[PDB]
């Protein structure tokens, strides 16, 4: 698939040091809504290929990464825009269509930030 697996080891290099818009899903493998989100997350990652980076963190395994970003419930989706130290929460529907729309909106902001 087109989803990037993120871990404590590669998160800084892949996300924090990136000029790209990133969407990151923090999940647990046992979580039902995480399981349901998986094929939709994949669909959004493929639609956004080479436009927005789409990653996932097993925040049950890497609970330190989850704790750093204040992950409570699963799945938690964070949008990392211009300032990679200030991710925002995506709390819209967990469908490819809703996710892509939020991604394109955040992408607009990222590009406006660059332009200005």
């Amino acid at each position: 698939d087109d989803v990037i697996e993120l871990t404590p080891s590669n998160f800084n290099r892949e996300v924090i040091q990136s000029d790209s818009l990133w969407l990151v899903e923090f999940y647990a493998p046992w979580c039902g809504h995480c399981q349901r989100l998986t094929p939709e997350w994949k669909k959004a990652a493929t639609a956004l290929k080479d436009v927005v980076k789409v990653g996932a963190v097993d925040a049950d395994k890497h609970h330190s990464l989850g704790g750093q970003y204040g992950v409570q419930g699963f799945p938690t989706i964070k949008i990392f825009g211009s300032n990679k130290n200030r991710p925002e929460d995506y709390q819209g529907g967990r469908t490819g269509e809703a996710i892509v729309d939020a991604a394109l909106s955040a992408l607009r902001q990222l590009v406006k930030d660059r332009l200005g």
